[PDB]
């Protein structure tokens, strides 16, 4: 009966152009909403590319306003927190505005390009550790490259310094869930599919380090995979739009994906967490409402 519970919704910032949501952010909004108020949510996690198409300009633009605050307004959303990273678009913005407005608005928690956040289930010891990346700065701008594949990071330094950040937080943790999120993701069948950077650099340390599960957006759709290792991945890129392709299917290992969800004519959907002493599950929920899929992971123990 302890339980941590939170939603995670990625790719949702809507669009620059009047009315400055489309008709999938909206019906997340409302989805995510009602999921709130019947299953509760301790708070929600945004995968990045938070406002399309090139971010914000400072911490008082409109577009906080235009694509976040007003249309997550719901009064079941009221006082739940939402703790945010970056994509790649907004990062073709201004994306200190994005973390100074953690100052402005109470429930936007954007304290760093990459933090770490912890947790203890209520009415338990069990403990949570999410490490919320910035796979921008760590593996560069896919909007860079024709490829949009992000292909080299522009500051070497700053990709170093992060992964080493990574690399001292994961061999450190001590919590018996460790969760890792990031925009771009390890692996996917879709339109961007795996990256690169990712595969080569993070993976080894999830593995090492008995990582729970990655969980990403930037493919804008709902996937679960799982390697051999049990370790999860659960992409959630579907808050604003639904790509339903699979042109990267055969650049992930046989086996790993286990679900995928992308039709076009969905509204989208989102991903929900419960984490209890026993074990976490994770459910895809489609922006009418319809639970897609739900799978179980385990407590690592520690
Ligand atoms: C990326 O985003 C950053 C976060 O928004 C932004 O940094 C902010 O820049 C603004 C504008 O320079 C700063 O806001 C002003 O601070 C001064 C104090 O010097 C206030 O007096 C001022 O008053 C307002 O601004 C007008 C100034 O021309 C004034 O006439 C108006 O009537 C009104 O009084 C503003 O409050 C703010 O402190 C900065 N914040 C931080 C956290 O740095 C970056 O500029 C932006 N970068 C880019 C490249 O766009
Ligand atoms: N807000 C809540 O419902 C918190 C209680 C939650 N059901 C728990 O057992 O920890
Ligand atoms: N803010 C809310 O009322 C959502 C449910 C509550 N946060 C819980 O965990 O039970
Ligand atoms: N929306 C704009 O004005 C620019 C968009 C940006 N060039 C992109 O590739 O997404
Ligand atoms: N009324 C509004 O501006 C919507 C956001 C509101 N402050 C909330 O937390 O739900
Ligand atoms: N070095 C850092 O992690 C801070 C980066 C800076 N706040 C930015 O995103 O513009
Ligand atoms: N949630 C956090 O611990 C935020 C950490 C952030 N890097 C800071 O020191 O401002
Ligand atoms: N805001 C939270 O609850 C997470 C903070 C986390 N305990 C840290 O110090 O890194
Ligand atoms: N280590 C923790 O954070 C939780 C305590 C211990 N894993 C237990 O529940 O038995
Ligand atoms: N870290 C930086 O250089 C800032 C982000 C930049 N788009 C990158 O390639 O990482
Ligand atoms: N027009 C584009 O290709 C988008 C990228 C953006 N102009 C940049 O500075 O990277
Ligand atoms: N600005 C550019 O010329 C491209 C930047 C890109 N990060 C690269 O070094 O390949
Ligand atoms: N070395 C320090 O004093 C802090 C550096 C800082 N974390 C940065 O990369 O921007
Ligand atoms: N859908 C997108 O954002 C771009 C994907 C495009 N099909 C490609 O060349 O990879
Ligand atoms: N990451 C992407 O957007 C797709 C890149 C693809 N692997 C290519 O080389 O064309
Ligand atoms: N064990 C495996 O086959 C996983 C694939 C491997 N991680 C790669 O670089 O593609
Ligand atoms: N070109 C690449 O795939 C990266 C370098 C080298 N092949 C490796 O082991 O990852
Ligand atoms: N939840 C888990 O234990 C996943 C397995 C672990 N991440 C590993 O690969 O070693
Ligand atoms: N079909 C495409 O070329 C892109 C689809 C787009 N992502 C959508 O929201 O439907
Ligand atoms: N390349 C871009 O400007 C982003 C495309 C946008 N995400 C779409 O699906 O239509
Ligand atoms: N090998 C395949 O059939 C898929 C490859 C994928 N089209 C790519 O661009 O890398
Ligand atoms: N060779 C494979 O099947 C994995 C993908 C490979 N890294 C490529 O870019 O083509
Ligand atoms: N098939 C389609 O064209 C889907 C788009 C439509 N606006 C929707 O959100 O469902
Ligand atoms: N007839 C169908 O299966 C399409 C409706 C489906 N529930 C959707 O909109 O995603
Ligand atoms: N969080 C968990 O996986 C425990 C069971 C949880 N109550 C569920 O909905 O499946
Ligand atoms: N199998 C499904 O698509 C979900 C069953 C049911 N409609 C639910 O959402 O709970
Ligand atoms: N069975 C389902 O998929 C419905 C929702 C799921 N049981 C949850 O706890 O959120
Ligand atoms: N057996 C099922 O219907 C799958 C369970 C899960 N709740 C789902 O609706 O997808
Ligand atoms: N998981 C799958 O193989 C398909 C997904 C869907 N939840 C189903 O049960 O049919
Ligand atoms: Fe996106
Ligand atoms: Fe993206
Ligand atoms: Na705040």
């Amino acid at each position: 009966t302890p339980i941590l519970r939170f939603v995670a919704v990625g790719d949702w910032g809507g669009v620059p152009n009047a009315p400055f949501h489309t008709a999938r952010e909206m019906a997340n909004a409302k989805a995510i909403a009602t999921t709130v108020k019947t299953l509760g949510a301790d708070f929600i996690l945004s995968l990045g590319d938070n406002f399309y198409f090139t971010g914000v300009h400072d911490a008082k633009d409109k577009r906080f306003q235009e694509t976040f605050e007003d249309v997550f307004s719901d009064p079941s959303l009221r006082n739940v927190p939402w703790h945010v990273l970056a994509g790649n678009h907004d990062h073709l913005g201004n994306v200190s505005a994005q973390i100074a407005y953690s100052k402005i608005s109470k429930r936007w928690n954007f304290p760093s390009p990459y933090y770490r956040l912890r947790f203890k289930i209520p009415r338990s010891n069990v403990s949570v550790a999410i490490f919320m990346l910035d796979t921008v700065t760590l593996c560069g701008n896919s909007d860079d490259f024709v490829s949009q594949q992000p292909e080299r990071p522009r500051n070497l330094a700053l990709a170093r310094t992060q992964l080493a950040w990574i690399k001292k937080q994961l061999a450190a943790a001590k919590e018996d869930y460790v969760l890792v999120a990031g925009h771009y993701p390890v692996w996917s069948i879709a339109e961007h599919g795996p990256t690169h950077c990712l595969v080569k650099q993070l993976l080894p340390l999830l593995t090492t380090h008995k990582v729970t599960a990655y969980l990403c957006g930037h493919d804008h759709n709902l996937q679960y995979l799982q390697d051999e290792n049990g370790l999860g991945f659960v992409l959630s890129g579907a808050g604003n739009f639904m790509d339903p392709s699979k042109k990267h299917l055969r650049k992930v290992p046989n086996g790993y994906l286990r679900f995928h969800f992308g039709a076009e004519n969905s509204l989208g959907g989102f991903a929900y967490v419960e984490i209890t002493p026993k074990e976490m599950s994770v459910t895809y929920i489609e922006a009418s409402g319809k639970s897609l899929f739900k799978t179980k992971l385990p407590r690592r123990a520690r």
